[PDB]
């Protein structure tokens, strides 16, 4: 599929921003769930509003027309719904509509044809019935991996573009369940904690790259899939992160060779939860949340903007295989033109005696509890 | 009042040091409470001891004589005691004396005339009656906003120069109490918490400055007062802080223009508490705590130094207006000439076998609980 | 003793790495306990494996032969076992052997002659009887200061090179027990906590060095010993740490002069606990944990490597004197040649759809609880 390279780079792009944001934290995300939600969103959007997005999903528009893109997506999504039988792989892109919404059909058609979208009809005014209906469609799409994707749901909520992906794949070679031997994880420069560490001896597709100063191990799944890992060298984690490319990835994919090794790889369950707004904004994708937000391509009546862009992604690893899930969530409610200035982020301020123009106090609010 | 510019800059000076000290914390202080305490203190002090201070309250002594300064203070303090009636504004500079103190009258006169000072007579030897008496005079001066300004009170405590300011002012336009809508505060690059966010739509004195890369909103009070706020731009908080000046402030004060806006500004109650010694020291104000400390200008019998320089400042904001308070505290007890070296800050050390001069151990104490 | 300079520098070397690793933490270690363990270990080791070590204990091998080194150690250790009577000083270097171990006698002899080593015979297969036996020999060697040196003990544990040092020395001048006056410790740039601060006025060997921008105080012990302290100047702690040398230390040792001072020095009990592997590795000492690990010089049957290099060092200070203790621990179990790659440190990884080579997920595991 012709679009894959861009996705890869967008995954690297997007990963980078998340680590650039917090070194001291766990990271896991679905580049696909995200980009899809947004390409699938890009349809209701037009002009320079829309352009930002797809140059920010790492696409070169002075090269590929819009048509050739959305085809690629369509193809890929399809591919994933029909794997080998031993490999469980689903994806669903449901679109929940407020009851009483005057739509455009050009949009309506397009997301149904190209993005297998499912439209449902919910009362956002009954917000805690709306939360249920939506957390229903996720907590089954993800087959019960992700449930609480919507914790706060606006009543003024127009619609909600929702996306999910479910993965469950068993290993090429399961691990010894009795050989799962609790061990030390050297967490930071400084600290150490106990994990259920799985150990196995055998012949492994693994190599060191001078370029990435890392060990690159591949673990083929039962079916048509592969997890790739990277043991950075001592103090090379950031150098590694720095240096990842699609083509480097491709090179590794094809390396068929194996060799003897003793491997220790831990049993774990992790989550990444995100409001991406900030993050994405950094990728150039700012207009679509704002009051210059072009959502004409969805409906006439009312003028909207994209409220919160929320991703959540869990992962879980054990001897037999992997459980992995991604899940987008784009809320939109009525845009209001009248310009908006909210001090919902840390800020400064004085207080001045009018007559003599002298500061009584000054300060910076950085948090109101407890400070 | 001719001295205001210097105060402003001292407020910026002093603010800067507090943020330079801890980004990751809340900030609120009264530039006035502080400077006053210290100008009012500068009176008992002489020569190069004294000079440090006022060059450190941001005054140019090769320009303004001492006379012209203390007049300015006197005037200002006065101004503040008699505002518009709708605007509550008090200040008091009480000076608590140990029973049995031989004073100088030149000093005694000066702080009574110029700084409306009130002198009281307390037994520092009965320390927890001394704590009460002083926390009495504050927790009413601040009308019950600040109470625990003295948590640890030396028995060898000679006197205590105390300062307070109380502010209570209602808005130009109160906010909708039913429109106070709990919302998300994006606290750090990383984290998010729920505040009571006040929202109102109307015509606001607000502008963006290229220079400060911030939004500058003014909210006039009932009476003769104005609070100024600053929404830094994305990642401009430090650039903003960097760039603030008196004249820039003045420029904004006069901008009368208003315009349409939707504003979200949160309901909060914050405190800043400080031992300033360190901080101030950085402003050049070091001699006055030390054994070169010139407190002759107060009394003959005994030779003193300034023990702890303590500021505390609370603030509180809601729909109708603002409650804000500042409070200094300068403790002095008997200086002791005999040079002093205290390892009360983190330090290094070895242990050596005398005969062979070999290190048995080495270390750095950085804290004795738990380490 | 000719080797002392190197130890000093190794102590500085090693200290530096520990602070370079975590500013925000307490530091205390025995340069001697460590180096001894390792010189005493170096005996079972040969060639380039062995060389790394002693160039990393700060020795110049293109200058001093191996003979001249191990003599020095022998001499020093001896010296320490027979001090002045008023000064309690012991050291023991016990070596615990698995029952059924075919040894080399060249090694056996050498560590008995040169390093007063004591060999014992333990069943590592009964691991929690092994833990006892070893924590026995430490928690008496250290006369009950250090007890839990072995919290996790491998069953496949071959042997354990163990080292200890016990110190108890009373002051030149005890402090006033009734003059121990709780006070403020300014811990960080930012925070403050209460310590039992000992205070005394008298004549103290103390000086300021332009070079180290610190106060350098010596406190002679009852007997043949001296503790040295360093009050860095404001913000000079790192400059101080930077600049320490053996010769500078020597210069200070000899300064006999005293003078009047008021000193405040706190009552405390601190510990430093370490797995040194990382740290030491940085000093060039990497081969000996690895699969190129040359432990032929110990036994024939089986091929081993050094599993965990563990130091723990407590300290305690009060009016009368000091309790101080160091304790090494080098575990070795069967090396396994077959190359080893363990993701027991934070790492990256993708998951790829084989057919289209597109990233489903990506991530970085940095900790599996809670993330």
């Amino acid at each position: 599929n012709k679009i894959t390279p861009n996705l890869a780079e967008f995954a690297f792009s997007l990963y980078r921003q998340l680590a650039h944001q917090s070194n001291s934290t766990n990271i896991f995300f679905s580049p696909v769930s995200i980009a899809t939600a947004f390409a699938m969103l890009s349809l209701g959007t037009k002009a320079d509003t829309h352009d930002e997005i797809l140059e920010g999903l790492n696409f070169n528009l002075t090269e590929i027309p819009e048509a050739q893109i959305h085809e690629g997506f369509q193809e890929l999504l399809r591919t994933l719904n029909q794997p080998d039988s031993q490999l469980q792989l689903t994806t669903g892109n449901g679109l929940f509509l407020s009851e009483g919404l005057k739509l455009v059909d050009k949009f309506l058609e397009d997301v149904k044809k190209l993005y297998h979208s499912e439209a449902f009809t919910v009362n956002f005014g009954d917000t805690e019935e709306a939360k249920k209906q939506i957390n229903d469609y996720v907590e089954k799409g993800t087959q019960g991996k992700i449930v609480d994707l919507v914790k706060e749901l606006d009543r003024d909520t127009v619609f909600a573009l929702v996306n999910y992906i479910f993965f469950k794949g068993k290993w090429e070679r399961p691990f010894e369940v009795k050989d799962t031997e609790e061990e030390d994880f050297h967490v930071d420069q400084v600290t150490t904690v106990k994990v259920p560490m799985m150990k196995r001896l055998g012949m492994f597709n693994i190599q060191h790259s001078k370029k990435l100063s890392s060990w690159v191990l591949l673990m083929k799944y039962l079916g048509n899939a592969t997890a790739i890992f990277f043991l950075p060298d001592e103090g090379k984690l950031q150098h590694l992160e720095n240096e990842l490319t699609h083509d480097i990835i491709t090179k590794f994919l094809e390396n068929e060779d194996r060799r003897s090794a003793s491997l220790h790889l831990p049993k774990l369950c992790i989550t990444g939860t995100y409001d991406l707004k900030s993050v994405l904004g950094q990728l150039g994708i700012t207009k679509v949340f704002s009051n210059g937000a072009d959502l004409s391509g969805v409906t006439e009546e009312a003028p909207l903007k994209l409220s919160k862009a929320v991703h959540k992604a869990v992962l879980c690893i054990d001897e037999k295989g992997t459980e992995a899930a991604g899940a987008m969530f784009l809320e939109a409610i009525p845009r209001s033109i009248p310009p908006e200035v909210k001090f919902n982020k840390p800020f400064v301020f004085l207080m001045i005696e009018q007559n003599t123009k002298s500061p009584l106090f000054m300060g910076k609010v950085v948090n109101p509890t407890q400070k």
